[PDB]
Formats: C-alpha cells, sequence, structure tokens
C-alpha cells in the first residue's frame, strides 16, 4: 500500500509494517517557556498530518508571495507518501523543564553502564526524538528537515542517523532481511499482527502507574558498530557458533528450517541466541525494529557500518535491561561495540483531527 | 531488479539510466609489484562479473570448508542484481608507479584552484576509484566491501562517499529528481540514447592522442556542502533568480514547461543556468551523474547536507574546467562550498569474458 493512517489509539511506526528506510533524529529544547513548547507540538502535529499524506507543509513549496520564504522546502514534490510514519518520544532530560519532574514515568529508567560500552556523548541522549520511516529516503529526510525548520529557535538537532533494511520493490515481503554480518535478522520477534503479545510486552497500561502514558511505549536506541574486517576473517564455523544458527538457511543448530523452534542446549553456552532468548531471561520479550547503517569509512580505511538497534517495550526495567545484562559474556562482543545510546517515552496516539502530540502530558 | 550487462565497448555506469543509490570508493595502491597489481585487476574483474549478475564471489557465501572464511561475506544472499554497475577509474597519482609515467593522458589534467575552494586533502585524490551504483544500498555496500577484501595487502580505501538519492538524469522520458535545495536537477543533460552527443562530448577517441583510452572517459568528482540554513530563509523569488528556472515546474523563466528551451537573456546575468549553459561556454557540454548526501549533524544544531557532484567528459580541459571557471560569478556560490575533489581516467569497456579492467594500459 501507499499510506499509513496517522491517527489512532497508538502512534504509528511501532506495530505498523516495517518500511525500507529510516531517518532518526534526536532534538534538544532551547526554550524555557511551557506555552511556547506546547505551541510547537501543535504546529508539528499539523505538519505531520500533511507529511504522512504526501502533502507539503503549511501553504506549500511554491505559488505563495514571491518575497516570502516557502513554507515547505520542496525536495519531496512529485514523490508519493511512501508509507511515511512519524513517531515522537520524550527523553528523561525533558522532565527537568516546564515543571514536569513528578510526571517522569518510573518505567523510563536510566540505563546502567554495560561492560564494553564506549558511548560518544555527542551521539547519545536528547530531550526529544522523531523516528521517520518510509520506503523512499528522500521522503524521510524531507520530513526531518522541515520539522527542524519549523522548530528553529525552540529546538536544535542534537544527532541524526540514516538507516536501511530491505528494498521492497525487489525483495519479497515475507523474506527475513539479513544484517551486515550476513545473518538473517528478525526470525523470532514480536510481529504487528500479535495483538495480545503487544498488550503484554509493548504497550503501557493504565495500571502500570503513569496514566498519561496509557497506550504509549518505551524506546531504547543503541548505535552498534560492527568490526567488519575482523568478522570477515573469521571461519564459517566460528560465525555460526557465535549465533547458534547456520548462515545459509538461518536454522537453529540441529534443525533444518529457519522457523524451527530452537533447542538451546545444542548451542554453545555463550551463543547470542541462547543468551537473548526469553527462556534465558525469565520470559522477557522485546519488539525489535532496528535498521542497518553504513556511514562511510573512518581514518584507518575501515567501514563505519553496523546496526542502529531499536527496541520497544512496556517497561525498560523488564525488557531491554535484563536481556542486555545477560549478553555480558556473548560471543558476539568480540565483533561489536555500542557507541551511542538513548531512551525515550513514546506517548499514546493522536486520537483525531483536534488532538496533538503530547496532549495527555501537557493537558 | 534486472541486471545491467557488464561487457561492452564502454564501461556501464555512465550512459546507463541513473540508479537510486551510490557507494563511491577511492583507493590508494600499496604494492610496488606490477605483476601483483595486474593479478588484482583480473581477480576484481572476475568478481565484478559475479556481483553484477547477482551471484556471490568465488566459491560462495556458505557450504565451503567449516574452518575457512567464506569467499563472499553473504549480506546480499537472496537479493536481485538491482541494476548494479561497477565503474573503475585511474587517478593521476597512479602513473608515478609501475613505469607508467609516459602513458598518463594529456586529457587527465590537474584542476586549477577555484575561488571559494576549501578542499580537505584527506577526502580528495586517490590512485583509483570504484563507483558502485544500484537501486538497493545493501547490494552496493556488499560490492565495495568484497572488492576491498579481495584487495587486502595491495590497495587500501583512502576515502568513501555514500549517496542516498540521485540528483541526475540520463533518461529524459522519466521524472527529473530534485536536489536538497528543492529544484529539479538533470533536465538538460545528455541522454543514454543520444549516441552522437556521447561520441562528441563523453567518449575519448583514438585521434585525441592516447590510444589506450579509446572508448573511455574522464571523471571529475566534487564534494559540495550546501548552506541550508542560509537557503531556507531566502525568499521564493531569490531562489528562482539564483537558477533561472521556477521551483514548481522547473521551467525556464517566462516559460510554462520544464523541457521548453531556455531563453538566456530573460535570466539574471549571474543565474546558474545562464552561466553553465553550453552556449555561454563555447559549446562545452557535460554528462552530470551526481547524488545527494547527508552525514549526520554539523555539531551546531543543524542537519548536514550536500551534493556529491560527478561529471563525465571527453577531455577535462574542454569540459568541467571552462564551465567551472565561468561559474566564478554564479549567484549559487552564496549557498555552497566545494570541500573535496578528485579526477580519474575511466578506461574502455571489458570486451568479453577473456578481457580485464585496465588491459589496454597494462
Ligand atoms: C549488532 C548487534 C546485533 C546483531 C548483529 C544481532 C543479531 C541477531 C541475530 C542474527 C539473531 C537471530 C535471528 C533472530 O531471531 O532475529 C538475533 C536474535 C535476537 N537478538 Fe540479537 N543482534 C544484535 C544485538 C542485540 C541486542 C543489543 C539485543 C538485546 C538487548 C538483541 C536481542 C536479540 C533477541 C531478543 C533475539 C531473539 C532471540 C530468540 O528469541 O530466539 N540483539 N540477533
Ligand atoms: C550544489 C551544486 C549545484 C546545484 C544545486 C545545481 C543545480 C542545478 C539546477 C537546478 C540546474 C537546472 C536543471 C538542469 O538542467 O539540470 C542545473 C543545471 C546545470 N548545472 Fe548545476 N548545480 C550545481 C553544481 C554544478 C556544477 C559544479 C556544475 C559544473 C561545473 C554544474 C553544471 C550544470 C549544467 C551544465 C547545467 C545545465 C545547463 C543547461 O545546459 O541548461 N552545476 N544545476
Amino acid at each position: 500500500g501507499s499510506a499509513v493512517p496517522f491517527h489512532g489509539a497508538h502512534q504509528a511506526g511501532i506495530a505498523t509494517p516495517v518500511q525500507d528506510r529510516l531517518h532518526f533524529a534526536a532534538f534538544d529544547v532551547t526554550t524555557e517557556d511551557r506555552a511556547a513548547f506546547v505551541a510547537l507540538l501543535k504546529e508539528w502535529t499539523a505538519a505531520a498530518r500533511r507529511l504522512t499524506a504526501g502533502h507539503a507543509v503549511g501553504e506549500g513549496a511554491y505559488g505563495g508571495l514571491p518575497e516570502a520564504p516557502p513554507d515547505d522546502t520542496g525536495e519531496a514534490l512529485g514523490l508519493k507518501p511512501s508509507r511515511l510514519t512519524l513517531t515522537i518520544g520524550f527523553g528523561p532530560s525533558l522532565f527537568t523543564r516546564f515543571g514536569l519532574a513528578d510526571l517522569r514515568p518510573e518505567a523510563l529508567a536510566d540505563l546502567p553502564k554495560f561492560p564494553g560500552d564506549n558511548l560518544d556523548r555527542a551521539r547519545s541522549g536528547g530531550d526529544l526524538c522523531v523516528q521517520a520511516c518510509a520506503d523512499d529516503p528522500q521522503v524521510a529526510v524531507h520530513a526531518i528537515r522541515n520539522l527542524a525548520r519549523i522548530g528553529f529557535g525552540k529546538v536544535v538537532v542534537r544527532w541524526s542517523q540514516l538507516g536501511f533494511g530491505k528494498t521492497s520493490s525487489t525483495t519479497p515481503d515475507k523474506q527475513t532481511p539479513r544484517n551486515l554480518l550476513g545473518f538473517k535478522d528478525g526470525t523470532r520477534n514480536i510481529a504487528g499482527t500479535e495483538k495480545d503479545r503487544l498488550d503484554r510486552f509493548v504497550w503501557a497500561a493504565e495500571k502500570d502507574g503513569t496514566p498519561w502514558m496509557t497506550g504509549g511505549s518505551y524506546l531504547v536506541a543503541r548505535r552498534i558498530r560492527m568490526h567488519i574486517e575482523t568478522w570477515d576473517r573469521a571461519s564459517l564455523q566460528e560465525q555460526e557458533d557465535v549465533f547458534g544458527r547456520d548462515k545459509g538457511e538461518g536454522a537453529p543448530v540441529g534443525k533444518a528450517k529457519e522457523r524451527d523452534e530452537p533447542f538451546l542446549k545444542a548451542m554453545k553456552p555463550d551463543a547470542h541466541v541462547r543468551l537473548a532468548h526469553p527462556d534465558s531471561n525469565g520470559g522477557a520479550t522485546l519488539l525489535r525494529r532496528g535498521y542497518s547503517f553504513t556511514d562511510g569509512t573512518d581514518g584507518l580505511g575501515r567501514l563505519d557500518a553496523g546496526l542502529f538497534f531499536l527496541a520497544y517495550q512496556r517497561d525498560i526495567r523488564t525488557g531491554f535491561v535484563p536481556v542486555q545484562r545477560n549478553l555480558a559474556t556473548d560471543a558476539l562482543n568480540e565483533y561489536i561495540q555500542h557507541v551511542g545510546s538513548a531512551v525515550f517515552a513514546v506517548p499514546p496516539g493522536v486520537r483525531d483531527a483536534d488532538d496533538w502530540w503530547g496532549s495527555t502530558l501537557f493537558g
């Protein structure tokens, strides 16, 4: 299909079909004035309604007064909506502003330091995020560029990441995508069709303790670099032993098919799948919605490439934290490094044409 | 999703329809052994035949000996060829090695300094380049990665540039793409069907004075930063005056349709199209084939944005040089800065399955 509806009980871009491309941006707030910030949220919501339907923002990209700047910067003219979704989230640091300190959710927990972390503070944190997903990267970039422009004077862009998954024009919808290590990635995940599993593991409930967040979720972002040239010198057996699945079919060891359920005892004790599996973590289960990246080459000639990992969950303390803690001895650690991090509370959806992003928090 | 044929009188990736994604790499050579370098060119050619057909390199991505590394890194398994083209070029610095000094073509000229240039030396130059273009970014990264792996110990990556979306056209029958300033870019180019114009302006000929380059071309690459804060506060009229075309349709000033011919005297004297047009430059004409980029933020609260400009021509001295010199007074200069530069000789095509990249030189 061509467009994804913007309105709902939940924000789109979480349980809705995974699009081919990502532009993720974190913003910092520069105003102290609550009223001015609320005004921005309303203007952003109006723009998002236009963008997700394939229309220009405000009065358009051309045809207005010649002596005024155009309302829309124009680089998406002639393109389709491209299944664009725009998903907003609020960082812990937002809650030190506007008198919000007592409304920070307990489920919006600060992450501990994990072994091997090497976080760049410039590419970590942020007061706000917008996740822009679409099948055409120019559609996603146009959205971020215009939201940043509307917000100028009240917010700045802290850090930005481009990503890619599959190319849907050429690649069947049911084929699992491969990551840049060459392994199928996504086999055992929560799918958007699994209503009950979403209620149990992804959406915040009223009884969880923070009423304004009912129908929202909690997001963890990790920029994870791969040591590509080291990995490529490893033997085939070493690579398969790191994961506990074979590289060609992606079946669990001792099984024949990708979707065969794993027998954890046949994998090495520090294999990634064995450590990450819910049965190893008291039942803890995540929705993964991440994207590959390749940014260029670094000063030594090496490929700057990896996984921009995104996980959604009902509570950070019972989702990402236990699972990542259990990866302390993962065989994969030799070939990766976490170099950026942030956490966000993703509010409930925009109910109808008169609602706006953050209305349950701000009133 | 289809394959583009690899063999021909010319390399693919020039007159070919422009693909959605770019991965460009420049390499420096680290061996002094001519025979070892020739062996690398042959192994690279064999890999390129596989990659452009959607097959894995060497003996494949899996099912070999458990105790050896796979020949192919595996991340393009199950993907279509996706119009992958691989185009190789040789930089001026290459000709200081392997006894090649007297074979350097005259048409491979060093560029002069241009006013406004702020060139980063680390993201400029290179002994050789590979341009990988495809509709799928994973297919393009896979090709560059596997070529670099095969070359370990003989070549190193100097610098690379990814392009997320095209800003050029060799197919006038299809929609012209927009750059990040919001204007159509590629209306008046050279089309892949225009055989006469390609022979006059793009392909090198025997009589030009370097026999080994017959059927090849010359490439200029310029990395250009865009001052999008400054641009986004300009009025609509200011933006249109800079180019000489309207923003919505992309028609020449005063006309109704994109593809109507420009009437240059109705444009401002410093308009980009007026200064760049062949009629303003003694007939000099280019094949433009560039892509947009964004590499994160600038550290000052804004998105970074630019255009990786690529031009092909029969002689650098009669193509890019005169046109860029004429852009000294361009109104666009207020909004852009050139921050990287490289030139390359692009050899002729790989004729058949016994031929190899660079065979006419070596
Ligand atoms: C570059 C980093 C990573 C790579 C390359 C990677 C790769 C993979 C692969 C190939 C699988 C098996 C196929 C599948 O079920 O998806 C897998 C499964 C999984 N990964 Fe990772 N992963 C990475 C990081 C992480 C992180 C940071 C977490 C959580 C903190 C995580 C959690 C999981 C989970 C929960 C599973 C599914 C296990 C199961 O239920 O069978 N992964 N990963
Ligand atoms: C960021 C840099 C640039 C931008 C945004 C830009 C934009 C444009 C636009 C919008 C057009 C009109 C549509 C078309 O015919 O393609 C154009 C035309 C053209 N540009 Fe540029 N351009 C840039 C840099 C350059 C450079 C560096 C050169 C060559 C040195 C160049 C050469 C041309 C030529 C030859 C034309 C066609 C003129 C004609 O025959 O009508 N441009 N450019």
